[PDB]
C-alpha cells in the first residue's frame, strides 16, 4: 500500500464513496472514526486523544512504550488531533501555553511541537495545528483567527516535512477555518491548497451553531476544497448531521456523541435516540435496535435497562458497543447506497424513520 | 441429563474434584460461581442476586420477562441466594420485614416467599432461607440463630417440594450455621441431613473472622456434611482462601472480590494482587498476568493502567474480565491437580509464588 492514496469509486450529487489507502490499512469513506479508548479493538481508523495523551502519560512516554499502535493494540490507521482545540491559557503567534490541571506542569503547544507530539504518538493521519475560532465570532476576529491558523498551517507543513519517518509514512491534513463567513472560508481554502495537504478538514464547526447553520456553511465551504482529496468534518455529529454532511461532500467524521451517550443512558436506533434508563424499557424484550446486527442486539432493552439502573459497568459497556456499532452500520449503509446510486432515497427513508 | 447428580472423579486428602450434572448443564467442581451481571456471557454456573432482583425489577416481573435465563441470555445453570443474608429490618419466627430504599415499598421475606421468589427467577440451584449469624456471636445467640435457621430449612424444603416444576427441575441446598462453635455446627449438620438436601452450604463464614478462624471452622465443619453431596462455602474468597478451602473439602465458591476489585483497580495475578493504578505500572509492558490466557493478557499493564487512570469504562471492564478469568484459571488448575494427584504440590507452589 502507498503512504496515502484517496480514490473515489462512486458519486451521487455532492456525496462520494471511496477508499483511502495507507500503509497500515484501507479506510472506507464516508468513514466514522471512533475514540480508540471507547471499546475493545467495523471501524477502519481510530482516534488518539492528543491533548489527553500529552498530559497522561506524555508523548515521550508513549513513544518509549512503542507508540500508540503498540500501546493500544491497534495496528490499523490512527488519526490524532493537533491539540490546540482541546487546550483552548495564554495564546500568541508562537502557540499556546497552559498549565496541566493534573499536576501543575507547564506545557507549550506550537505548530512545531504539535507535529512532534503526533510524530511521537505514531499516528498515521496528523492534523495541522490550528486555532478553533469560538462561536459566534465577528468578521474581524474570525479573519484574524483564520489568518493565524493559515500561518500555523504552513509551519505545520514544514515541521511535518522535516521528519523523514513522518513525511514518508504518515499523512498531513490541513484545517479550514473562517467561522460562518463565506469569504474567509474561501481565503482559508485557497491558503491551504497553495500549501498542499493530503486531506482537508472543515474546522470551526460543531461549536454550538446548530444544524441549519452548519449545513449552510458546508453548502459553500466544501466545494472550495480540492475535490480529489478527502474532506473531514471535525466533531460531527448526530446521525442526521452525518447524513446531511455526506450529502454535502464530507468523507470523514468524528464525534464524542456515541461514547458520551453510551455513558449517560442514550442509545442510537434507526427510530431515533432512546434513553434506556426510562421506565418504559423495563419490560421491553426487543433488542436495542430491531435491525441492528451488533452483538448486543443477544440482549434485550429490558436487560440493558436493568444493568444501567443497577450501576453495573457491563451496562454502560454494552450501550457504548451498540452505539459505536450503530454508527458503523450507518456508515456502511451510506457507502452502499452511494455506490448503488440510491443514497438520496436512503437519506429520505432514514430521516422519515429516525424522526418519526 | 438428570435433575441433579454429583459424582466425585478424584480425591487427594480432603479435596475432591468431580461434576454436578443438571438439566441445563454440567458444573465442574471445585467450581467458582461468578456474579452473572459481571461481564458478557470458563464458568459453568452464574449467580443471580435475589435481594437486588426482588427490589428491581421484582421477581414477578422477571418471571413475566421469561425468567433469569432468558433475561440474562444465559442458558446454563444459575444459583440464587435466599435473600435474607443480604437483607439483614424486623425479624421474627415468620421471616424478615424491611423497607426498600429504592421506593419505600414494604417487603416480607419468609422461607416460603424466598423459595417462591427463586422459583419465579427460574434458578437451578435454590438456597434454603437462613439467618446468617453475625460475627462474633455468643454461644447462646449462635444457638438460637442456628436453631431458627434449621426450622426455616425444613420450611424451605417443604415449600420447594410443593412446586412441582421446581421440585422436578431445580435443586435445593441447605445451609449449615452455628457460628464458630463445633457443637452447634454438628447439630446443624445433623438437622440438615435429616431433612435431606441436594447439596450443603457452609454458611455464616466470610463475615469478618479472618482466614485462620475460617480454616479452623472448616476443619471440623466440612466432615460433618454428607460426603457424597457438594459442599458450598458461601462468600469465599481470596484465591488463597479458595485453595485452603478446597484442601478442606469445599466444592463450590462465590465471592464479591473479583468484581469489586475489578472496579477499584485491583487485579489478581499468580504473583499476588496488584493495584494497577499505581504509578509503577505506567510503563509496564507485561500483560496483567504473565501466564494468564485471558483475552486481556493483548493488553499491557501500562495500557490498562492508563485506561483506569483516565476514567475509561473499558479499563474497569478489562480488569473485571481478567479477574473473573483468573479465578476460573485457578479453579481449572485446582481441578486438574486434584485429578492428577498433585494438588498438595500445586497448593505449596501457588502459595510460595502468590505470597512472594
Ligand atoms: N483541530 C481542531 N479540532 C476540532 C475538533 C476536535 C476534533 C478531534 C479529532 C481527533 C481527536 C479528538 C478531537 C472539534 N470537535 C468539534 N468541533 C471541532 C472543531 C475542531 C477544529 O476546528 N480544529
Ligand atoms: N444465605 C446466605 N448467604 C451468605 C452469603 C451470600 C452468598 C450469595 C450467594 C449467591 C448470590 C449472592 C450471595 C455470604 N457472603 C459471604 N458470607 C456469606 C454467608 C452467607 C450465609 O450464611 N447465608
Ligand atoms: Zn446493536
Ligand atoms: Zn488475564
Amino acid at each position: 500500500r502507498p503512504r496515502f492514496s484517496f480514490s473515489i469509486a462512486a458519486r451521487e450529487g455532492k456525496a462520494r464513496t471511496g477508499t483511502i489507502e495507507m500503509k497500515r490499512g484501507v479506510i472506507r469513506t464516508p468513514a466514522f472514526m471512533p475514540v480508540g479508548t471507547a471499546a475493545t479493538v467495523g471501524a477502519d481508523i481510530i482516534l488518539g486523544n492528543t491533548y489527553h495523551l500529552m498530559l497522561r502519560p506524555g508523548a515521550e512516554r508513549i513513544a518509549k512504550l512503542g507508540g500508540l499502535h503498540s500501546f493500544m493494540g491497534w495496528d490499523r490507521p490512527i488519526l490524532t488531533d493537533s491539540g490546540g482545540y482541546q487546550v483552548m491559557t495564554k495564546q500568541s503567534e508562537e502557540g499556546v501555553t497552559f498549565k496541566s490541571h493534573l499536576d501543575g506542569s507547564r506545557h507549550m503547544l506550537s505548530p512545531e511541537r504539535s507535529i512532534e507530539i503526533q510524530h511521537l504518538l505514531g499516528s498515521d493521519i496528523v492534523m495541522a495545528f490550528d486555532e478553533c475560532t469560538p462561536y459566534p465570532a465577528t468578521p474581524s476576529r474570525a479573519a484574524s483567527s483564520m489568518e493565524r491558523s493559515m500561518r500555523w498551517a504552513k509551519r505545520s507543513r514544514d515541521a511535518f516535512d522535516s521528519r523523514k519517518e513522518q513525511a514518508e509514512n504518515a499523512a498531513l491534513f490541513g484545517i479550514q477555518q473562517g467561522s460562518v463567513f463565506e469569504n474567509l472560508r474561501q481565503q482559508s481554502a485557497d491558503a491551504l491548497a497553495e500549501i498542499g495537504f493530503d486531506g482537508y478538514a472543515v474546522g470551526g464547526l460543531a461549536v454550538g451553531e446548530g444544524q441549519d447553520e452548519m449545513f449552510r456553511v458546508l453548502d459553500f465551504s466544501v466545494p472550495m476544497l480540492p475535490d480529489d482529496k478527502p474532506h473531514y468534518l471535525m466533531g460531527v455529529g448526530k446521525p442526521d448531521d452525518i447524513v446531511g454532511a455526506v450529502e454535502r461532500g464530507i468523507d470523514m467524521f468524528d464525534c464524542v456523541l456515541p461514547t458520551r451517550s453510551g455513558r449517560n443512558g442514550q442509545a442510537f436506533t434507526w427510530d431515533g435516540p432512546i434513553n434506556i434508563r426510562n421506565a418504559r424499557f423495563s419490560e421491553d424484550l426487543k433488542p436495542l435496535d430491531s435491525e441492528c446486527h451488533c452483538a448486543v442486539c443477544k440482549w434485550s432493552r429490558a436487560y440493558i435497562h436493568h444493568l444501567i439502573r443497577a450501576g453495573e459497568i457491563l451496562g454502560a459497556m454494552l450501550m457504548t458497543e451498540h452505539n459505536i456499532a450503530f454508527y458503523q452500520q450507518l456508515m456502511q449503509k451510506i457507502r452502499d447506497s452511494i455506490s448503488e446510486g440510491r443514497f438520496s432515497q436512503f437519506a429520505q427513508d432514514f430521516r422519515a424513520r429516525y424522526f418519526a
